């Protein structure tokens, strides 16, 4: 799975705590049976500006509002995201044919998230910092930072919702939040459930609309203390530049390329199961999955079987009502990028073992669980990111070697590494220059830190560490001899 | 101490540990005398990219250094920089114009800088994360970022220096320093001593040029991992937009509008001491001094008597063999802005109680020590960064009032109250939006966290925090089940 | 002709070093009437502008040791396959700008036109021999390809731009690399596709769009351009002139202007006003040429003002090609909000709101209604700032002396407009404006006709024979005649 | 033995500073001058905008009567002229004919040649409009020269910028700042209306940013380094300015096998040891034929021997010393830096003896390669780098191996030769068999040597702006 543990098809925009509706409409067509499921308020650049005053107008008395009271609200909207679960979660399931228990990833990891940042903000202490010379006493403090903006990706909508509604909640930031338009139902209804508990105006926003001018006009305002973006690496470079009309902190999760390692002392049921499992899981749309998965000769043959195995027993469709492991990919050109990868990896010798199609008979953007070997570094589904339903294989023997061809991508998400030896556990934990190194499994929750180094990102999402985006730091410096 | 920092020619580039001339010579000139006092040889975007590419070659070999030979090479820097005292002051005392006594807080912060993070980088030690589950380990390290780059401003050459070379040096981060073409001078004689020890190539790289050309080339490049600056707003939004080729983290200081607030119970003597003596230290070039100074009506007549004393007895000129308490400002650009900003209030209703002119037979860019009052809101002077000799007295009447014009800027760097009372110093340090709240006195040191908020830039300067900037985390997550 | 030029899509990819590639990134083309996705473009980053960069210079040896004669062939060729698809060209200038169908002519006409101009004036260049004085040299002066060009268009024009830099550089062998205004960048990425399908040689023509402080700041600090020319504004000019001191290079620009348009006591009133209301309603009034500020004799205002409302309320505005439309919206919401402000503005100063300044009722496009102030003066901001919109802004006079003066009081220096029938009057005029073009009793443009600005407006010429200056290089070869 | 002041606002003031100049033959001062400061700069600057109302509408037959009252006054004072190069730069009597010569051929120039400008009709294709293009005074122009001629640099501005009716702002290097002074009192004797000519020397940081980066420039020229070209260039962005810059060049000089051998040595060297080699179209690297190589070095060491070179007026000196310590050392350091990869010393490559002057000898230089430092940088010192080559069309790759693109030098008797070389050197000047330079030749660089035409009637374009007419037929 992706190993992620836990601990009314018409909707208008929320702005300024009021459901209200706009110059146009966005109609939501599922991926699977090409046919519209729903229709949202789309915003424009009025309604974006909407948003930022009202975010603005509410910063005085939401960030002075107490901690306690804060997360009070936070149990509140918690209490209402429990009480409507399935709507929520068929909200994830109609407008990206996500399987109906990989819906409950994104709805629980919303439920866990609320929960574990109101009990943090909670518990925040001030800090006692010595002064060497005895003259004055210093207190060191965390104040909430300003409006926070966030741009949202598709591949998680609620889990994506999750990460920095929590924080900005618990750190008294009025939130902006820019969900994507291929996926935007379920956050209108987190919208919808905000006004339903009656949240103050202004504290939290949903809405939609056109990248080129409602994110242009989030990321180009001088409202925004802090603008936190899930999704591309040319995106990310887009919203920095865009958002230097003023000083902003940045934080982002951008692209991945992981580098899983199987060696010849690696339990290879399990390293089969795992990689398997978050390979196929949103049909490979996961940033920490792996992209290029290296095995030791010695297990190559064996390993591969045991891929196969997994591969085929997937079930593909889209049915809430049926165990459906995997559904389609997001849309047309999510679909013919991924078809690119893997017919170039053939025409320079790759070997195709299982899928690289379409399954017959069906019309949406179905990609089978596809299996590659004989992948070298000189091919693009190497070096670039596969985001879908691929295995892609690499034979290696060099424990030394394979190291620097995990390294060698300017990514720097997650890592895998499948071994017996503590020597060599050892050796590919501290050598891999990535932010996360999964050893024999793979493990996230909301209390563990999930961030990316190098070109993958800034700043960290879940664990304590999500606040520090949203608080700052103050010194208070005293002299004792007034 | 009146600067609050409490301790605890003709030179060639020192690029990729080598020290190299180029095409083109830059002379300096000194700010009192108007005479050239040194050159340096000048960087192209050619010798840009080479300090860049030798630092980018050195991080493999650095980043892996052992902490411990890391620091010791700090070390061993720092006894060049002791034993090299004289010369690196009497570089600061030609670039800048600065008295003798001055040049201490750039000489002592280098050498502290270079204590504290060689002693700080040996203590990091690393964090297990609980596994709420029990399925899995949780180990959570710090490892170097990759290349820095730091852009340092004039008003305190080896202090700004200081700032960014310790905590890079300490974390494995190759640093290419690009000092203010005004005041290189210093900067250079840093390199000069890098060159002697034998540093290894690419570890330190020193470098001065055009700011649209070498500035930029820096930004620009995909190299650097991490982007540092200290100076203005705009150059500030300038670099932030142009590093926009790559995902970059940035750390900015830029500029400041300090409310310096004396209450009417106030220590009039404590509180004119404390103001008179940072705001002309260094001729008031100095981001944390008082911008804006707010006095109580029941006690404004004693503390302008008291101001207008301490303001006259101030000693003014330029002579490394002379007592002298205060310099001129660092050039023409300056001088006029100033002079343009006090003149702009009296024809406002400013009255001009002292100064406000440069001093009879000088011709250097000297200010005098001038104290304006009946200064209001509307005045260039409230709303823009003086950095210069001028006291702006503002009287107020309410405790509550003067707070919100107190925080009527963008600004967030630091803020002074004066008060014997609790209640009132309770309220202003928790309701004062700055980063830095001085009660009663001025204090800053190397162990001190330096930072602002708001529009005065992200990122923090000396502590142990200032490591984050350089220090990316790592999990290890390991299966326990295996 | 009422700009006053007198003649004579999916999915598109980047078209460098003679392919047309895909890149990592996608900019979305959005229609400012309908506000809808139009087209789709492969967004460029530094790699693929240093992509077209390298095989433009790889490409001058070449390109520039090619006989006149032959390039004017390419550039014949590529006009034919510019005719051959003129429609899906129009319809790309259509839909990234919401312009009329026949303003789009504009664009596609002076693209054919420059592409002949200068294809039969490079055949026409000959040598020039200097006489020495002491008969003891002889000196034979020519000229040469200056080396790789770069140009960044603007949008307003976005092929008649093109059209301006394109001719000048492949008639004199400067390997070309265009980037396109992001807001318009579909109508040039298809002649890159016509470049492609016609087999134009390698590095020769490269089209890319992509973000300015990235790419475009990558292409000014370069090192390979030897000329750099922009058609934009004067703060992103001021920009491009610091960023290339990266080396040597020569910089020609048409900046922001800010028009005069004087109609004088005794004018043909009929037409001063069709010449002033065709060129400021034309194109939304986003043309560098158009008047700014239209200064009206006292003996004459209520008569002019009378006549400019009536053609100002027949203007037709919408945004569709099967219909008969005079007017489209203007280019974004920052235009939309900057002219806004620009009439409230003036509003809020004293100047009378005599017809428009709105967006038409029940629409949902950047609209703006065709505007007509009166009553202002110097102090405003739409006195002081280009409208680039289509706002008549009026002025009353009533000395010729010192309407000179207000006339010549801007830093701008592009085009000017005098109206009077007295021939005293007309040279006074034309000899005392400080502008690099004065129109007489009406307004001319045309391919073989100078068109430039002076003072804080630009350098450099577009269009005629001087605007191959900046891509030639002079070369004098002296010989001794004693052997 | 001299005090001159500032000519600015059509007044002789003096300033808070001032400035000794140092005779670099015998490191004596011989004179000073009240050097500018910010203030002087503005004030410069706004005196010659204030005058530009007037200056450009004073009709060009009138301009052209202030400039030969200029001239007169020029050719009245030419002992005193040509003492100030003589004294501020040790520059050779003989040699100082070129820069008073200079300003008197370039006032007459653009004194006659601006009267005789005329307006140009403009065809319309479609018979509905006429069409005039006339040329008016651009603005305020402010320049930049070098040192190496002090009046020839001030004479290819200060003619051009006068004809066309621009106010002039005039930096003289500070090292050779006396005889552009001289030029300003003779402005004042004359009574040139205030800030038509302009005249100030001052620290290059501080000054010569003023004057760039002010508003007030429409031109900004120079003469001088590639690096200080680029730096004007960024720091004038402020404002829209029209540029114009002669760099540095590295002119490539080829003597082939059918060379006139006696000729081209007499132009080589002549030019290489005029003014100590400190000359923008001076050849850099000398490519010589096998088969004519050893018979050419033999004649270029005759004649650099006989070189005379010291500092006397009285006495026919050839060559004077390089300009300062920084010239000197950067010529040494060169030549040994050849020597230390394989270049054969020959002649001179030091300090005469006792002279303590910044003297450097004639220097010849043989085995040089495209490795050496001296092959890829500028010399402009007296030194002849003599490069070997066998085929035509490699030693044309290797010509047009640099950056630079002023001057180039072609020695050949074939007519095939000649034609192939004058056709592929990327250079803005070829001279065949021969050098020549003249007030009605345009000189000018490509590539990174510079842009615009000094000399010509090709130099007015920089300081005249185009103005098109065009009138409706039908009114």
């Amino acid at each position: 799975g992706s190993s992620h543990h836990h601990h009314s098809l018409s909707k208008q925009l929320y702005i300024g705590g009021k459901l209200i509706t706009s110059d146009a409409t966005t109609e939501i067509i599922n991926p699977a049976t090409l046919e519209i499921v729903g229709e949202i308020s789309a915003a424009g650049i009025n309604e974006a500006n909407m948003a930022l005053e009202s975010a603005q107008e509410a910063f005085s008395s939401w960030s002075t509002t107490p901690a306690i009271e804060r997360a009070q609200w936070m149990l509140k909207l918690r209490d209402a995201v429990i009480a409507n679960e399935q709507h929520l979660r068929e909200c994830v399931h109609l407008e990206m044919a996500k399987p109906w228990q990989s819906t409950a990833d994104d709805f629980q990891m919303l439920v866990d998230s609320l929960n574990f940042y109101a009990d943090a903000i909670v518990n925040i202490a001030d800090e006692e910092i010595k002064d060497n010379e005895g003259t004055h006493s210093h207190v060191l403090s965390r104040e909430p930072v300003g409006v926070a903006a966030a741009f949202l990706a598709w591949n998680f909508p609620l889990l994506n919702l999750a990460y920095k509604l929590g924080p900005a909640m618990a750190a008294g930031c009025p939130l902006v939040v820019k969900p994507s338009s291929k996926t935007p139902l379920s956050a209108y209804a987190v919208g919808e459930l905000c006004e339903q508990i009656g949240l103050p105006a202004g504290v939290v926003n949903i809405l939609s609309g056109m990248d080129s001018t409602v994110g242009d006009a989030i990321s180009a305002s001088t409202i925004p203390s802090v603008l936190t973006l899930i999704g591309s690496t040319n995106v990310g470079k887009h919203v920095i530049a865009t958002g230097a009309t003023s000083i902003k902190r940045y934080s982002m999760e951008l692209g991945g390329n992981a580098p899983a390692i199987v060696c010849s002392d690696a339990n290879l049921d399990n390293a089969a199961d795992v990689i398997c499992g978050v390979k196929f899981a949103n049909a490979g749309q996961i940033c920490v999955t792996p992209n290029r998965v290296f095995v030791h000769e010695s297990v190559a043959d064996e390993f591969i079987e045991k891929v196969l195995t997994r591969a085929k027993a997937v079930k593909v469709g889209f049915d809430k009502n049926e165990a459906i492991d995997m559904g389609p990919v997001m849309d047309a050109n999510s679909w013919q990028r991924i078809d690119e990868l893997v017919k170039d990896a053939q025409q320079n010798g790759a070997q195709l073992q299982l899928g690289g199609k379409k399954p017959t008979g069906v019309n949406g953007y179905f990609y089978e669980p596809t299996v590659l070997t004989n992948v070298d570094s000189s091919m693009k589904i190497y070096k670039d990111e596969i985001f879908g339903p691929v295995i892609s294989i690499i034979i290696f023997s060099d424990n030394e070697q394979v190291l620097s061809d995990a390294n060698d991508t300017d990514a720097g998400l997650s890592s895998f590494i499948f071994s017996s030896n503590e020597d060599t556990i050892s050796y590919f934990a501290k050598h891999l220059r990535f932010g996360e190194v999964q050893v024999n499994g793979i493990k996230y929750s909301i209390n563990l830190p999930h961030f990316g180094i190098k070109q993958s990102g800034v700043g960290v999402d879940c664990s304590l560490l999500a606040l520090d985006d949203y608080l700052a730091y103050k010194r208070v410096s005293r002299a004792l001899k007034v």
